[PDB]
C-alpha cells in the first residue's frame, strides 16, 4: 500500500524530498538518517521526540535492518505520516 | 475546501504545528510568517525558493491579505500541502 503512494510521486516531489534528505544526512557516517539526525531535524522544527519515538519512527521503515533510513525508506517515511 | 481537512486535524496535530509555527516566527517583527521566515524554513529543509515562489505560497492562504501567514492560515498551508 505504501509502495503505491511512493510510486505516485512526481519527479518534482521526489526531488524536493531528496534535497531535504541530503541536508539531513550532513555529517552523517553512512549517508543515512539515524535517530541522531532525525532528532536534530525534528527539534529544529520545534518538536521534542523521545529517543524511543525516534527509534520507532526509524524501525517502522527500516526494511534492510540498517538501523538507519536511506532515501528510498525516507520516501516511505514521508508517505506514512 | 482545505477548510475541511483543518477541521479534521486532532489537537496533538494542531499542537505540533503550533510548536513549529512558534519556532518559525521567533524574531518575526509581528509574530507572523512573512517571506523571510518562510524562506528560512524552506532553506533549512534544503529547498531554494525564489522571492516570487515565497510570495505565492503565502498568497495562497493569505485570507486577510496581510501579506503574511498567521497560525490559522498556517494550518491551511499545512493541510493544503499534499
Ligand atoms: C507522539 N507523536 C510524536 C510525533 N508526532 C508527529 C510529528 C510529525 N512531524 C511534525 C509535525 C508538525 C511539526 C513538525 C514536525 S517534525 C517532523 C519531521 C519529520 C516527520 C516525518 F518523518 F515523519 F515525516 C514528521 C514530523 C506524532 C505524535
Ligand atoms: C501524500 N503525501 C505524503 C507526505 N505528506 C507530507 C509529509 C511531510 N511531513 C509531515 C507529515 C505528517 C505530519 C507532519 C509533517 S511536517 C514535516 C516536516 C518535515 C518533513 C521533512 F522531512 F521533509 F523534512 C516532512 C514533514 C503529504 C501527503
Ligand atoms: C513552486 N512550488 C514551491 C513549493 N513546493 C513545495 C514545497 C513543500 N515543502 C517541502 C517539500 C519537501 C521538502 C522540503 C519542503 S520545505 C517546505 C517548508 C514549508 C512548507 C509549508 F509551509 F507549506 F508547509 C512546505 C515545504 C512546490 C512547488
Ligand atoms: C496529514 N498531513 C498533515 C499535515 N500536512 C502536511 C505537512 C507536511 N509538509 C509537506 C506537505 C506536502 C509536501 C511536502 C511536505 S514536506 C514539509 C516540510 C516542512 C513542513 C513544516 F515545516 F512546516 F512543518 C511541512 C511539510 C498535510 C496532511
Ligand atoms: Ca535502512
Ligand atoms: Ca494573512
Amino acid at each position: 500500500i505504501y509502495k503505491a503512494a511512493v510510486e505516485q510521486l512526481t519527479e518534482e516531489q521526489k526531488n524536493e524530498f531528496k534535497a531535504a534528505f541530503d541536508i539531513f544526512v550532513l555529517g552523517a557516517e553512512d549517508g543515512s538518517i539515524s535517530t541522531k539526525e532525525l532528532g536534530k531535524v525534528m527539534r529544529m522544527l520545534g518538536q521534542n521526540p523521545t529517543p524511543e519515538e525516534l527509534q520507532e519512527m526509524i524501525d517502522e521503515v527500516d526494511e534492510d535492518g540498517s538501523g538507519t533510513v536511506d532515501f528510498d525508506e525516507f520516501l516511505v517515511m514521508m508517505v506514512r505520516s
